[PDB]
């Protein structure tokens, strides 16, 4: 059975785990917690990963790492990734244009100026929040009627950014909207209620923002 | 003939651009000078493309941004990512080691404190090109026998991570090989000789590491 190793925090590995539970596919996680990080460099090279680091994804003669090929993967399984080249490419740039935030978010995160820093940030996220809701326009999800990863990749950015900035997504009725009708899917909606969900931290516990053992 | 538009250095594209000079693939490219910051936010939005940005790509209607989303496709009009779930999933996770290294080094470019940060990005970096050294053990280029985009990519970063440190690689003959093997094939050496190519600067001119008109 599916093996995903990560730590006992959202960060980099959410999206998947969204995706896993909308897909339903049987799964086992292996987290780590705050104190436990020996645990990982014990067995970080005790695993058959040509590329040691987290997440990784162990589902048999395939040993991933990567938060993007594993997800990519989980997806690519059950034909979530394009019929063609065009629109493969077109989740690839959805993929892209949200980790801009996700990420420009970490880039920021640990830093101990966070504070001084959040501005400019928070300054330019409107421009690309817009990108979003113009893509949304007329769409349920990112790629029309039928659910695709980026979404479980947009609804982790969303939430990230309601926790540095709860008003940013006022002036995005849109977006807001797409957050609950993502909730509302009856597996996922299964899994936030679950014990196995993890609503804090969202980046490492060392982190300035997002950090610590519970939320501000 | 497709258009490819970014900033007149490597930073983000170089991969790309060498792919498509090895499928000999016929494109044109619009390049922003220095001092033409302007000419792009004069075009930014007059282009048609869903999440304006650079490098973009384009052609019927192709409309793309995202250097990766770029990248995948040239690639994938090509047939060039992978015959299965588990073969595509793992160009995707030696894409993402690679960037590992290539962002490591433009993140802490920009920085004021460049010079000392350097020193802790150096001494990381070898447990990162070791696991290529391996990858490259019994192997052409990785993923086999059979050129694939992630070897552009690591190429890349192999070139700037050298003028980072002329040394990094002397603990690597291997990736000094696999340099110069991708260097000969005939299409790319063409290429490297060419007036088309660009060798200078690596990051934004403003950049601290591998900045300025010209090389030190």
């Amino acid at each position: 059975s599916p093996i995903l190793g990560y730590w006992k925090i959202k960060g980099l590995v959410q999206p998947t785990r969204l995706l896993l539970e909308y897909l339903e596919e049987k799964y086992e996680e292996h987290l780590y917690e705050r104190d436990e990080g020996d645990k990982w460099r014990n067995k970080k090279f005790e695993l058959g990963l040509e590329f040691p680091n987290l997440p990784y994804y162990i589902d048999g003669d395939v040993k991933l790492t990567q938060s993007m090929a594993i997800i990519r993967y989980i997806a690519d399984k059950h034909n979530m990734l394009g019929g063609c080249p065009k629109e493969r490419a077109e989740i690839s740039m959805l993929e892209g244009a949200v980790l801009d935030i996700r990420y420009g978010v970490s880039r920021i995160a640990y830093s101990k100026d966070f504070e001084t820093l959040k501005v400019d940030f928070l300054s330019k996220l409107p421009e690309m929040l817009k990108m979003f809701e113009d893509r949304l326009c007329h769409k349920t999800y990112l790629n029309g009627d039928h659910v695709t990863h980026p979404d479980f990749m947009l609804y982790d950015a969303l939430d990230v950014v309601l926790y540095m900035d709860p008003m940013c997504l006022d002036a995005f009725p849109k977006l807001v909207c797409f957050k609950k009708r993502i909730e509302a899917i009856p597996q996922i909606d299964k899994y936030l209620k679950s014990s196995k969900y993890i609503a804090w931290p969202l980046q490492g516990w060392q982190a300035t923002f997002g950090g610590g053992d519970h939320p501000p």
